[PDB]
């Protein structure tokens, strides 16, 4: 079973990975086994002084810290989209571009990401009144308590990766992490969009050229949300599991809702939905707008992947009529 576990991580570095028989090999530990690799084919351990238990401890914790019961924003999500960063991250349009703090920040960003994810929209949560929603006052709920968790649990026994970072780096890491899981919230993603398309439209190349903190944490706030909404970029077997996942997901809120005598939210309600017409919205509206975007700003090294989006859309769009 080992093996298999280590074949299969030889993709680590492919756009496709087969997360879900990773999370099977590795035991319910894909985040676990998917940053471990990361870290080790990035140097990150070296180069930031990580003693491998103290990492090895850190992401069983923070792994413990996803909800097993919830369809969707699970530990096999986290892993996915911190494995989806590692492969943007290393597109050829951005060698050189960033720093080793950076490229740390952004993948454990996406490792912390949704953790302790309840399985409930921002909206629900503050429909409800919500013990969450009332900490943060409507803004960003579920993105601040995912800060807020993964920071936390640095503090528990041989948990801080960080240990060896000088001061002025903890710092640097702990604005940029935030920065980035707070551009995750997805009513920003409109105005998210606006500043990546300025980006392209006023490209310099020489590789992309980003000399400042607003330019390229920017760049890293886009990257790392392309790759929460990567699913409908997958292999098609792929992006059907997330697709049923999610659909899970949205159905047990509406269940919920429908309990408490509220309006059942968009696409929660199991008796009136239509799984496909969402997705194809969903990408229409959203995710194709963003990728599109971001393969501009790379072109051509995201090609491959906007025709596996827009194949997608098609066979979604079939299955309609
Ligand atoms: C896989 O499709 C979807 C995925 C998400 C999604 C992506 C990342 C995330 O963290 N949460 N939700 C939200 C909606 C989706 O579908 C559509 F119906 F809107
Ligand atoms: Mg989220
Ligand atoms: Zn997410």
């Amino acid at each position: 079973q080992e093996d298999v576990l280590a074949k299969e991580l030889e993709d680590v570095n492919k756009w496709g990975l087969h997360v879900f028989r990773i999370a099977e090999l590795s035991g319910n530990r894909p985040l676990t086994v998917i940053m471990h690799t990361i870290f080790q084919e990035r140097d990150l351990l070296k180069t930031f002084k990580i003693p491998v238990d103290t990492l090895i401890t850190y992401l069983m914790t923070l792994e413990d810290h996803y909800h097993a019961d919830v369809a969707y924003h699970n530990n096999i999500h986290a892993a996915d989209v911190v494995q989806s960063t590692h492969v943007l991250l290393s597109t050829p349009a951005l060698e050189a571009v960033f720093t080793d703090l950076e490229i740390l920040a952004a993948i454990f960003a996406s490792a912390i990401h949704d953790v302790d994810h309840p399985g409930v929209s921002n909206q629900f949560l503050i429909n409800t009144n919500s013990e969450l929603a009332l900490m943060y006052n409507d803004s960003s709920v579920l993105e601040n308590h995912h800060l807020a968790v993964g920071f936390k649990l640095l503090q528990e026994e041989n948990c801080d990766i960080f240990q060896n970072l000088t001061k002025k780096q903890r710092q640097s890491l702990r604005k940029m992490v935030i920065d980035i899981v707070l551009a995750t919230d997805m009513s920003k993603h409109m105005n998210l969009l606006a500043d990546l398309k300025t980006m392209v439209e006023t490209k310099k190349v020489t590789v992309l050229l980003l000399d400042n903190y607003s330019d390229r944490i920017q760049v890293l706030q886009n990257m790392v949300h392309c790759a929460d909404l990567s699913n409908p970029t997958k292999p098609l077997q792929l992006y059907r599991q997330w697709t049923d996942r999610i659909m899970e997901e949205f159905f047990r809120q509406g269940d919920r809702e429908r309990e408490r005598g509220m309006e059942i939210s968009p696409m929660c309600d199991k008796h009136n939905a239509s799984v496909e017409k969402s997705q194809v919205g969903f990408i229409d509206y959203i995710v194709h707008p963003l990728w599109e975007t971001w393969a501009d700003l790379v072109h051509p090294d995201a090609q491959d992947i906007l025709d596996t989006l827009e194949d997608n859309r098609e066979w979604y769009q079939s299955t309609i009529p």
